[PDB]
């Protein structure tokens, strides 16, 4: 079977595209660069069928954003955090998280250069 | 925007080629044999431009790359030659096996030693 569809040099993997961008950007230059690859920074939803981030070496901005004056997180879309797919790590005081294996978010300054991870579906 | 195949659903996919990793530590013969299960073999290096995501790879990990002492050259498992350009080989162990390690590295190793692996799938 086929996965995708995905650009060219992406990773795909269950039909969802994934890229490493090694170049370090605070969060918000980050989101705005999956953003012109029509794209998001990676949103974890299920274990199951993202269990490739398992192998992933090193700590990379994800799409997780932290809501103050609520005690929330959610993902650029909006959506919520949905139960036991990520361990929540104090690190840094700040409101955007970076991902490492496995399936961790360590709590970080949103405006400290990072690599990052963009995600497509 | 395109897709990328074919491949087995659990499978890496990366320009048209599948890959995948077992932290499994297996001798060379093992992994190989683990590899050709899955109607694979052990990863073989052949384009830099097209293998680029093997920049990313850490650690050592078994490649199909085998040495004939009685001539001194490496081939792949296959048969095939090592192609120029690819691959600098680098002693380390007295040994006729070769892990990949980055960036585009081969490093000798004693083929009974146990080591993480990579499959790898061509769709040519
Ligand atoms: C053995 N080993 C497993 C590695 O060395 C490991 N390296 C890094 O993850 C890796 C290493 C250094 C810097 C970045 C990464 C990386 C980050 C995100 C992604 C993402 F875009 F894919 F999210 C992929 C790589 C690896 C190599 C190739 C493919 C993958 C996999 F994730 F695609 F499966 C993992």
């Amino acid at each position: 079977s086929y996965c995708g569809p995905c650009p060219k040099n992406w990773i795909c993997y269950k039909n969802n595209c994934y890229q490493f961008f090694d170049e370090e950007k605070n969060w918000y230059e980050s989101q705005a660069s999956c953003m012109s690859q029509n794209a998001s920074l990676l949103k974890v939803y299920s274990k199951e069928d993202q269990d490739l981030l398992k192998l992933v070496k090193s700590y990379h901005w994800m799409g997780l954003v932290h809501i103050p004056t609520n005690g929330s997180w959610q993902w650029e879309d909006g959506s919520s955090l949905s139960p036991n797919l990520l361990t929540i790590i104090e690190m840094q005081k700040g409101d955007c998280a970076l991902y490492a294996s496995s399936f961790k978010g360590y709590i970080e300054n949103c405006s400290t250069p990072n690599t990052y991870i963009c995600m497509q579906r």
